[PDB]
């Protein structure tokens, strides 16, 4: 399964090197440019609990998910992982609960100590 493949081949992109956020590039994006803190970022994604029956996709709602990079508007794994991406890149991300919703989780939807998996496509980014 895709989560096991990130475990095996995924680069640790954390500062602390605690494997809390693992990344594999599934499709290479354009040029060299990666987004800056405060850039307005547009993505499509697919998210699920790593071993769990909860699945969420922006493709469903026919609208890119938009947020402000590095400002704590998303879980930590995403502030870390999306800052590494190029435009048009698709990556897989495996996120320990430390970089997601933690010991608390976010009930009823997200349980305690949940490891999350994402496929993220970076569509665009532009300066705020
Ligand atoms: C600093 O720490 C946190 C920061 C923010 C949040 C809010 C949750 C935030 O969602 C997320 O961080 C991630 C990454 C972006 C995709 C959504 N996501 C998830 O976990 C999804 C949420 C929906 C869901 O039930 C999914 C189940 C399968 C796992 C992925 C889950 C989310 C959800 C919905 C909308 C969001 O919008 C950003 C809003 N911005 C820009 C527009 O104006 C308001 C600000 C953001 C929690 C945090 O917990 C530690």
């Amino acid at each position: 399964g895709a989560p096991a493949t990130v475990t095996e081949q995924g680069e640790d992109i954390t500062s602390k090197k605690d494997r809390g956020v693992l990344k594999i590039v599934k499709r290479v994006g354009n040029g060299e440019e990666t987004p800056m803190i405060g850039d307005k970022v547009y993505v499509h994604y697919k998210g699920k609990l790593s071993n769990g029956k909860k699945f969420d996709s922006s493709h469903d709602r026919n609208e890119p998910f938009v947020f402000s990079l590095g400002k704590g508007q998303v879980i930590k794994a995403w502030d870390i992982g999306v800052a590494t991406m190029k435009k048009g890149e698709i990556c897989h991300l495996l996120c320990k609960p430390e970089y997601a919703y933690g010991s608390a989780g976010s009930l009823p939807k997200i349980p305690s100590n949940a490891t999350l998996f994402f496929e993220i496509e970076l569509l665009d980014f532009k300066g705020e």
